[PDB]
RNA sequence: CAAAGUUGUGUAGUGCGAUCGGUGGAUGCCUUGGCACCAAGAGCCGAUGAAGGACGUUGUGACCUGCGAUAAGCCCUGGGG
């Protein structure tokens, strides 16, 4: 479970690195449940709620909802 | 013993009554549903793309509800526990 406010604290660069690194786990996740594999089933839905906070702390800074550093 | 005579008939089935069941889903009692109104609102939505949908969306098979590849959900804010 990430957070927003931490990932408020992150910078733009960083942020999207996140995002493509959560996007590689949900794909590892997602051939883990293919296979037989994924003992650990919620976080596949955590992880897409993870790269949906991400979205949303940088479309705050796009649309200027919040300052962006 | 023989004669003459009389009377009787359920081993197939059936009727009526009682009794015991089956089927059926009436009756009674209800109700996550309707009908008729009352009081207060609101009286438009749409190219910043509507009304209405198709497809997808759950850990998993479908359907309803919600949602849209940020997909029964993301964030801020107040409440509440
Ligand atoms: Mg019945």
């Amino acid at each position: 479970k990430l957070s927003a406010a931490e990932l408020r604290q992150l910078s733009g660069e960083e942020l999207r690195n996140k995002v493509r690194e959560l996007k590689e786990e949900l794909f590892g996740l997602r051939f883990q449940s293919a296979t037989g594999q994924l003992e650990n089933t919620a976080r596949l839905r955590e992880v897409r709620k993870d790269i949906a906070r991400v979205y949303t702390v940088l479309q705050e800074r796009n649309l200027n909802i919040v300052d962006d550093p």
